[PDB]
RNA sequence: GGAUUGACAGAUUGAGAGCUCUUUCUUGAUUUUGUGGGUGGUGGUGCAUGGCCGUUCUUAGUUGGUGGAGUGAUUUGUCUG
């Protein structure tokens, strides 16, 4: 499967990642969990 | 394969205000917009009004009960010192 899973410690590695310019944004939370890669 | 709804990177504003936008994940089923239909307004209405306050006012005023006077208003009591 494409559309990357995340390393979310509040989830079971299933939340998708909003790919931006230098951002896989976790939308599960409001603002936090902005792991930059 | 999207009601409400949140944001970082940045023009953004006064903001380290995601509010709008490049954004794209999900926090999400709870009426998100019109009609019904509240609630608020420190909005006009104390000239529509509750209480309360002030003034008429430290000058003392007020009145039923039987009786008199008139016919009825009204008086007499409540007035000459
Ligand atoms: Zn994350």
């Amino acid at each position: 499967k494409l559309r990357r899973e995340c390393s979310n410690p509040t989830c079971g590695a299933g939340v998708f990642l909003a790919n931006h310019k230098d951002r896989l944004y976790c939308g599960k939370c409001h603002s936090v969990y902005k792991v930059n890669a």
